[PDB]
């Protein structure tokens, strides 16, 4: 019920309105998913992001309340930090740390990251999914673009609109939430997915940050997750050119057999990633992408 609702939110929130805390409102998005608006914090000078939303509008308000107490509880260096919210009236804010370096899709589009530089952000994906998966929590929509990126280097998950919480009663889904091209194939074949879910997904993204795309871009989603599942494991299109241990690397994430598949506490193990070089070494990239836009 909507009252419910806004009942459950009341207890979560703050008191009182968000300008008594921040400062220079300024919009950077705005859509159905509502306006988004970098701000400061009045007292500590910190740069911040703040979803306002329109409840009245909003269609599946559980999932806002989901993705609230799942980040609350959920702290961890390689998450977006959840700061805090409020709410007056049918407004929602959810205020958000800031990351003033873009998305990883930027970089992928905009640049061409070497294999030391994408080792380390396979790293810091890794760090945030071993954290989340050792918690119960499944993200769900791993890809480049819910991957920010700070000034120096710093790598981020963001959008916790699409995770699941799981339990040893029930340590395996079945919705059918994320994005297509990022998918693995036991979501389609199967009716009982789990955290491995979002190794698939960070393959697919080193995929991206070899080749500028996850494979079937240009195909309709639709074609796409047929083609994933009926294909399997996909093949890039130039492996020569990578290192043997990154080929292993990636062949480790894009198992078929779940199994096999390597977890994220595993793959951390991984010598792939003993090649990363520091985060600043992204910065060059991050300047660039930011530049071109």
């Amino acid at each position: 019920s909507d009252e419910e609702i806004l009942e459950k939110l009341r207890s979560i929130v703050s008191v009182g309105d968000p300008k008594k805390k921040y400062t220079r409102f300024e919009k950077i998005g705005q859509g159905a998913s509502g306006t988004v608006y970098t701000a400061m914090d009045v007292a500590t000078g910190q740069e911040v992001a703040i979803r306002q939303m329109n409840l009245q509008q909003q269609p599946k308000k559980e999932l806002i309340i989901n993705e609230i107490l799942v980040m609350r509880e959920n702290k961890n260096p390689n998450i977006v930090n959840y700061l805090d919210s409020y709410l007056v009236g049918d407004e929602l804010w959810v205020v958000m740390e800031y990351l003033a370096g873009g998305s990883l899709t930027d970089v992928v589009t905009e640049t061409c990251m070497d294999e030391g530089q994408i080792a380390a952000v396979c790293r810091e994906c890794l760090q945030a999914l071993e954290f989340l998966h050792s918690n119960q929590v499944i993200h769900r929509d791993i890809k480049s673009d819910n991957i920010l990126l700070g000034m120096d280097g710093s790598v981020k998950l963001t959008d916790f609109g699409f995770c699941a919480q799981i339990t040893p009663e029930q340590s395996k889904r079945s919705t059918m939430v994320g994005t297509p091209y990022w998918m693995a194939p036991e979501v389609v074949t199967r009716k009982a997915y789990g955290p491995k879910v979002d190794i698939w997904s960070l393959g697919i993204m080193a995929i991206e940050m070899i080749e500028g795309e996850p494979p079937y871009l240009n195909e309709n989603p639709l074609r796409a997750l047929y083609l994933i599942a009926t294909n399997g494991t996909p093949e890039l299109q130039n492996p020569e050119k990578l290192s043997a241990i990154f080929r292993d690397f990636l062949n480790r994430c894009l198992e078929m057999d779940v199994e096999k598949r390597g977890s994220a506490k595993e793959l951390l193990q991984h010598q792939f990633l003993k090649i990363a070089k520091p985060l600043s070494s992204l910065t060059p990239l991050i300047a660039a992408a930011k530049e071109a836009t």
